[PDB]
């Protein structure tokens, strides 16, 4: 109804363009004087400013950089056009900024005993008629989504969470229920609603702009309204197949927005409803859903997380036998199932193990490393010439592998043998690598590994004892070798000898001096007898 408030002069435009530059410069706490000089010049033009693209961001800065009593002064200058501003491409981000600062101010008033809270309530009240429109407006829907987060003390896009006053609870309710009316054009029962409006609503859940709002509400509505009638808007209560709901489900599953709406929603549904959906519609599509990764396999994860013993068992029964084909593109389906299998007391565990070994170590091959199955090793950052750090994905991969190791002895052995299968220098390379080294050291589970493998591993690493202990990463591999070497102490001797051979290189190596302590090399050097004691100590400390 109102978003075009005139334009700026050339003189005015120049002044502010000027102003904005010197602010992002920081050539100064006289900052303030400048800032509040801008404010004085902004006096009475706030609207033109906030709507113009050139100056839109200037305002946003001033909002971020001003007195609380200037904050309010600006907030005030927006009375009676808050709705227009939110519908504006630029003004609506100014609003987003302004409302977030206000939130903190309102927490402050809340903790630090005309108030910001009341200034706020006032604005909330002029939006109220316009909610329903705000919901599917490309810009205003965000301002709306924001507000709801604010009123519910949910962390704020813009670790940023503030405590709310009581009236905020009231106001959250007034806007949840105002929407409900706008969209059910009249109370008072699921009975009274046409499936003309029900489906009108179902169609929303798949809009890119309105679906996030509907999710938010559905999650947050529980605080007051135990109905939960927004959910019931979207879904039926019990306990039979409706071809309307059913085809709506498939409509959800056959869409990115729709699938993610679904899974987020599964998260805040009460368990009654989730089981219902599963029992009714999911149960016999569960594979087709899983292999429709993605999206649609995201949902099957949500089910697993948020369901109970009988159901998850049912699911695993369906999923484990196709796990090797399900790891195709995405590993994080695998961790889902393992976590699932475990949380249920190792249900279907062996076939799970069996399925992994199928995907990553199939005994029908020359090449067999999980090191190449699981980390794309040859294709990785392992020694690039180009000074490249490990990727986030590489870390992501490593971690996966690491828990595989934890999951079963089978996997620990398989990776050891994969490391052993490698050219030795390439295993050495691993030791100096940011994430991959952690994989090496993670393999050094002295109790879980048998001696022949231990001996063989030791043999590669001993060749580089000192270079290892003076490297940021290698030192951890060397540290663990102290225990890793119990009952194999012609190798302890070997290394200790090697390290003492290079005493001055090793101490006054940041990382070296540390290994020195842990191998107790100070003893070695002075009371060699007392050393050979410790070793015998640590043997029966382990066994």
């Amino acid at each position: 109804p109102q978003m075009f408030f005139g334009v700026l002069d050339r003189e005015e435009l120049e002044y502010f363009k000027q102003a904005e530059s010197t602010l992002q410069l920081d050539a100064f706490e006289e900052k303030f004087q400048f800032v509040t000089s801008i404010i004085e010049e902004a006096k009475g033009k706030e609207l033109k400013l906030v709507t113009s693209q050139i100056t839109s961001k200037l305002m946003e800065r001033v909002i971020l950089e001003c007195d609380e009593t200037q904050l309010k002064d600006i907030f005030q200058s927006f009375n009676g056009v808050f709705f227009g501003l939110s519908c504006h491409k630029y003004a609506s981000h100014v609003l987003e900024t302004l409302f977030v600062r206000s939130a903190a101010l309102v927490e402050r008033e809340l903790l630090t005993p005309v108030t910001m809270e009341n200034m706020f309530l006032f604005m909330l009240n002029e939006l109220k008629p316009h909610l329903k429109t705000m919901m599917n407006h490309q810009y205003a829907s965000h301002v709306l989504r924001l507000l709801i987060l604010i009123l519910s003390s949910k962390t704020l896009p813009n670790n940023k969470v503030y405590q709310t006053p009581e009236s905020f609870k009231s106001e959250l309710r007034d806007i949840i229920t105002t929407l409900y009316k706008g969209f059910t054009n009249g109370a008072e029962s699921r009975s009274d609603i046409s499936q003309s409006t029900i489906t009108k609503f179902r169609e929303y859940s798949v809009d890119k702009v309105a679906s996030p709002v509907i999710q938010l509400i559905i999650q947050v509505e529980g605080i007051f309204d135990r109905d939960r009638s927004f959910w019931r808007l979207v879904f039926n209560t019990a306990d039979e197949k409706d071809p309307k709901e059913e085809s709506f489900l498939e409509y959800l599953l056959s869409d990115p927005v729709g699938s993610h709406f679904l899974e987020n929603v599964i998260g805040s549904a009460r368990l009654k409803y989730v089981e219902r959906l599963y029992r009714l519609y999911m149960k016999d599509r569960i594979v087709k859903l899983a292999k429709r990764d993605t999206t649609g396999a995201f949902v099957v994860r949500a089910l697993l997380e948020h369901l109970k013993e009988k159901d998850v068992k049912q699911i695993l029964d369906a999923v484990v036998p196709e796990l090797s084909m399900l790891l195709n593109s995405n590993m994080d389906f695998g961790t889902a199932i393992i976590n699932a299998s475990n949380k249920q007391g190792g249900y279907l565990r062996d076939d799970v193990i069996a399925q992994l070994i199928q995907k990553y170590y199939p005994e029908k091959s020359d090449a067999k490393n999980i090191l190449e199955s699981c980390l794309l090793l040859s294709a990785s950052t392992l020694g690039n010439t180009r000074d490249d750090w490990p990727t986030a994905e590489e870390r992501r991969r490593s971690v996966f592998l690491e828990q595989l190791i934890d999951y079963d002895d089978k996997f620990l052995n398989i990776t050891i043998d994969s490391m052993l299968a490698l050219p030795e220098e390439r295993l050495i390379q691993m030791c100096y690598h940011g994430v991959f080294s952690h994989v090496v050291e993670h393999v050094l589970q002295t109790t879980r590994v048998d001696i022949i493998k231990r001996k063989m591993l030791l043999n590669i690493l001993s060749k580089e004892s000192v270079n290892l202990a003076c490297n940021v990463y290698g030192s951890h591999i060397m540290d663990k070798l102290w225990e890793f070497t119990a009952k194999l102490t012609l190798y302890k001797e070997r290394i200790a000898r090697a390290l003492v051979l290079e005493t001055e290189k090793v101490k006054n190596s940041i990382y070296g001096r540390q290994v020195w302590k842990n191998w107790k090399l100070e003893l070695y050097v002075r009371k060699m007898w007392d050393w050979k004691k410790l070793i015998k100590e640590q043997e029966f400390e382990i066994f």
